[PDB]
């Protein structure tokens, strides 16, 4: 057996904790706040600032065989940098990816630096899509019919958000499984679901990380647009949602492939159904779709049910958020799962959709 240590415990902790256990594997989390939301989730808990005190994470890497930083706080990447080489386990992230994909401004340069499409900066006419250049969970992304000097401002491109993630030892970048983002009123991401590979989107991923190179995980966001394939993103690190329906949809576990990047190596290149979705028990139980932004304001997160083709993990809190993950043979036998569910939503707890 084998132990994962996971610096950061919010949704990409939550992500990288449940493959791990797939993977039966051991995790530890450390997480500077005491109520980091999956506290209980992991097989054990440090609460520490890896920053303020750097000689435990350091002590806790002679005793597991992986440190995986899972946060999107720079001070904390950055320092950690600083420190990768006193490590006494591999250190599962690439520092450089990481900068290049954390600034989208940086990344569209990249992008149009090998010829990859990508939207249009600073169209003339309506709507134009906003985002900040540095935020993840589409904070700040918005659509627009004074910001700051340094907001990006795009085409406004319709049609599918397609992501893939690339897994990349430095010399062979395997290139997983497309999946559809489905997006809400505020472009944040309450489902996912699997899509039939694409043969442009899978060489495009692995153009772009073979050319960094890539020894690490990324995933790659495109729009599928009426004029063609634009890329949106890429970001250069453990993503949430996307890899739990890679899972069961693929059979790729992407925390034992990222392992596998840093010790024995990985090679390049299931086909089951898979609906993971979101959903807050809203008042009298109204079920309310809702997005990873509400998500991660919860208090408490872990399983809350398990039966063939379903799992249902809780996020408590200022109203409960469900997450639910159907799995069957094809989209009919996981419609059917998704259906018991909810169902055990509707009895148990008098949901109401
Ligand atoms: N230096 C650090 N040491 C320990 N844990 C950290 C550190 N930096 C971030 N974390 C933890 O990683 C998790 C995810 O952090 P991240 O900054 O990516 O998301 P966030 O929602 O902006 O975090 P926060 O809850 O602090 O606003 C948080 O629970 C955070 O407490
Ligand atoms: N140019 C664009 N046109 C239309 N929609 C966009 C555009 N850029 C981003 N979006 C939408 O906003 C969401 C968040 O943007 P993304 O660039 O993927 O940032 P993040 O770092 O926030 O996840 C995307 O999933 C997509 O739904
Ligand atoms: N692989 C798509 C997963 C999408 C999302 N859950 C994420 O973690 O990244 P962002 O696009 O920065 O919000
Ligand atoms: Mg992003
Ligand atoms: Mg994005």
């Amino acid at each position: 057996m084998k132990t994962i240590c996971l610096v950061g415990g919010k949704l990409q902790g939550f992500e990288a904790a449940y493959l791990s256990k797939k993977a039966g594997m051991k995790v530890v989390l450390v997480d500077k706040n005491p109520q980091a939301l999956i506290r209980n989730y992991a097989d054990e808990f440090y609460c520490f600032d890896v920053i303020k005190e750097p000689e435990k994470l350091l002590e806790l890497s002679k005793r597991v065989d992986a440190v995986l930083p899972v946060n999107e706080n720079l001070a904390c990447i950055e320092f950690l940098n600083s420190i990768k080489e006193k490590f006494s386990c591999p250190v599962l992230f690439d520092f450089e990816a990481y900068r290049i994909s954390r600034d989208k401004k940086k990344s569209k340069d990249y992008f149009k630096s090998i010829g990859v499409p990508t939207p249009q900066d600073r169209p003339s006419k309506p709507p134009y899509f906003v985002k900040p250049p540095c935020e993840s969970s589409s904070v700040g992304a918005r659509i627009i019919y004074g910001l700051e000097p340094d907001t990006l401002v795009e085409e406004y491109v319709e049609g599918e958000v397609v992501s893939l993630e690339v897994v990349g030892d430095g010399s062979h970048f395997a290139v997983v499984k497309e999946t559809l983002v489905h997006i809400d009123e505020t472009y944040d991401c309450h489902m996912v679901t699997p899509l039939p590979a694409n043969p442009l989107f899978r060489q495009i991923s692995h153009d772009l990380a073979a050319n960094l190179p890539l020894k690490g995980i990324m995933d790659v966001e495109a729009i599928f647009g009426p004029k063609g394939l634009r890329v949106i993103e890429i970001d250069a690190r453990f993503p949430s949602q996307t890899p739990t329906v890679v899972y069961y949809s693929s059979g790729i576990n992407l925390i034992e492939l990222l392992f596998r990047a840093f010790t024995d190596g990985v090679e390049e290149i299931e086909n089951k159904y898979c609906i993971y979705e979101h959903l807050m028990f809203g008042e009298n139980g109204v079920l309310i779709p809702v997005g990873e932004q509400v998500l991660s304001m919860g208090s408490d997160y872990g399983k809350f049910y398990e039966e063939p083709g379903i799992e249902i993990f809780l996020c408590k809190g200022e109203y409960p958020v469900f997450t639910m993950v159907f799995w069957g043979k094809d989209r009919e036998e996981t419609g059917a799962k998704r259906c018991k569910g909810l169902s055990v939503l509707k009895e148990r707890f008098g949901a109401v959709l």
